[PDB]
């Protein structure tokens, strides 16, 4: 599993995972979006777990309102992956002070705890 990205980075992380993507379509793909327990949506932070079938991405908590650019760059980065054919998308939600521990595990290790918590959810929601 690669791991592109920066914590709390939203634009250079976008662009990161543009690079590592490139024009892979991901019809059959899961993406899952981490997310710590916060009171508001405006005060989350996401992470990303891109699950294609072939192989895995990872990008730590870059995304979401918590950071300056945040709001706007995961709603590029759901669009993003909405234009390359995406549909299946889940979130996953890890206390505040797990979450950087969480994103250490080893890859098999992540990938079974964020598939086994993680709920169907309606991309929708991110924009």
């Amino acid at each position: 599993m690669v791991r592109v990205g920066m914590r709390a980075a939203p634009r250079v992380s976008l662009e990161a995972l543009k690079a590592a993507l490139g024009g892979l379509k991901l019809s059959e793909a899961k993406v899952y979006l981490i997310t710590d327990w916060q009171d508001k949506r405006d005060q989350a932070r996401y992470a990303l777990l891109l699950h294609t079938g072939k192989k895995d991405l990872l990008v730590p908590d870059a995304f979401g309102p918590a950071f300056p650019g945040g709001e706007e760059a995961l709603s590029e980065l759901v669009g993003l992956l909405l234009a390359q054919g995406a549909r299946r998308f889940y979130e996953a939600v890890v206390s505040p002070g797990e979450m950087t521990a969480l994103l250490d595990l080893p890859p098999e290790e992540l990938l079974k705890r964020v598939m086994a918590i993680a709920n169907p959810t309606d991309p929708g929601i991110y924009l």
